[PDB]
């Protein structure tokens, strides 16, 4: 509690108030009906949309449905072909939209002047484990395919995203390289979910009142994974994968108070033992989420733009 | 090894062509002597110096000598008052000066848009231990209290380094820290010295063959430091420092065949574990020195722009 920054004390605070004033918790609602309501506070908690050069709108034939898309074009880049980060939005594979990552997106953009294309997957329980994952994978490997449809560079194809979206963009990666297949240049995980099978540290120690708390990872778990799934499943636990070789550059952030913070670093441990290059921040003071709670949290605006500038380095723009 | 990348084989080989060739080694000449001949090589290895808004030349009173400094002004900027970083070069103490860093602080400068000075320290064997850092300390505390006659916002002031650089830009922040003095607001650590007492893994897996090599350190190590000094003196030794709270936020780059590349990796653990905000990176084969050496080796001009990405993003340039 002590090493809380007064902007995440200052949240939490305000969160607590609404809490006792009477506004219902994530858990207690239908998720179908919960994911409506907190999707408005997603978009609420970002910052201003900022102008890019442009925003396109469309959808790809998925596995099993039509995945929507937003491409955000960067500010002041002419090239056809932008180096482009595939961004998949964080939520518990349940609840998050395109929308509710937009203005994260949009900065995303600019400052990494790369090309940012926000995918909407299948959510749970509508479509559990592994539908989710499975249109992540598939939006990769349909805008590698179809690279120049996309305005994208195939040389410099990157996957990245928040929590659940960072478990997704790692996921990615792995399936790629076992597959034999040609995978991402980079990987830009935001505070990622990368193990299921065991209960790290801080898992433990800040299971509640950090904003993302035990009682709301059950909720996402009772609906994104069927009774009876193999929790080391490398879909749900990329941590545990043998060979972390061939894996592709990587960013990797994690949050002080995050109960997923140990598990993160720990995946940017295995990267970086493995011989893969790889950058490894620690956000302390600050929770689960700040990436895109934007409006009242300035450090997510600071990290926005070192992941965007550790990219765009990499990419050389 | 098989890890290391074409470029980097390349130089190498380059390197003991020219050995057997006749090129005598630097270990086996007097420090005065083989310093003339190696500086005129490592300008020679940096890539063209890119322009820059403003370079100037002047010095300032030391504690026992005049300390020359070069300061960079960012291309596009123009502001009164800039976001600096304080730069000092390596050299194990005892080679290397501004001109040797040149071209490297211009693009820190260009690609941070944050100010660089380069400070020109005093150099064994002419002025052994601890007179080296003992300018470095100066160098910071008088452009820290006359910031607006350096064009610096005293509020985002860095302190960097590569290798023995590196090892003062810690030790700068750890002696502001004891003596309850303000620091720097930042530290970019690029491949540091943190441990003078015990050899390493790398130090001892990598003691031969890599540019670095441990007959060069102990060359350095002879005139640098003077007989029976503490090797765990924490201006020779930072890593081994008792207290990491309340260090500024921090860069941390290391190479993969660098001696020094375990130690480097430990320090930003040592930062991580005490709560500090801290960016690691490691470049996967490559060399000590690649950071200066971008004639030859691309890696290091993309070690260039992230170290200077992130310290742009972190001073919201
Ligand atoms: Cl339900």
């Amino acid at each position: 509690q002590g090493m809380l920054l007064p902007e995440t004390r200052n949240l939490l605070d305000l969160m607590d108030a609404a809490t006792r004033g009477g506004r219902p918790r994530l858990e207690t609602l239908p998720h179908a009906v919960g994911r409506k309501a907190v999707d408005k506070m997603s978009e609420d908690g970002e910052a201003d949309p900022p102008e890019v050069a442009e925003v396109a709108n469309g959808g790809f034939a998925g596995p099993a449905s039509e995945i929507r898309f937003r491409r955000y074009r960067p500010l002041g880049e002419a090239a056809g072909l932008l180096p482009t980060l595939i961004y998949y939005h964080g939520g518990g594979f349940v609840i998050g939209n395109i929308e509710t990552h937009d203005s994260t997106c949009r900065r995303l953009a600019n400052k990494s002047r790369c090309q940012v294309i926000s995918i909407d997957y299948r959510l749970a329980p509508e479509h559990p484990f592994p539908a989710p994952i499975d249109d992540g994978i598939a939006a990769f490997r349909h805008i590698r395919d179809n690279a120049e449809s996309f305005g994208a560079d195939a040389a410099r194809l990157a996957v990245g995203g928040d929590a659940a979206g960072g478990a997704m963009a790692a996921v990615v990666c792995q399936a790629c390289r076992d597959a034999g297949e040609t995978g991402p240049a980079f990987q830009m995980l935001i505070y990622p979910a990368t193990d299921s099978s065991r209960e790290s540290a801080s898992r433990v120690a800040f299971a509640e009142g950090y904003f993302l708390s035990k009682a709301l990872m059950d909720w996402f778990w009772e609906a994104y994974v069927p009774e009876d799934t193999d929790l080391t499943d490398l879909r749900l636990s990329p941590l545990l994968a043998t060979d972390f070789t061939g894996l592709p550059p990587a960013f990797v952030l994690t949050a002080g108070y995050d109960p997923l913070r140990d598990e993160g670093r720990a995946y940017a441990d295995r990267l970086i033992e493995a011989g893969i290059k790889t950058t490894y921040v620690n956000y302390p003071g600050t929770i689960h989420g700040f990436f895109s709670l934007t409006r009242f949290l300035s450090q997510g605006l600071k990290a926005n733009d070192e992941a965007a500038a550790v990219m765009g380095a990499h990419f050389g723009t």
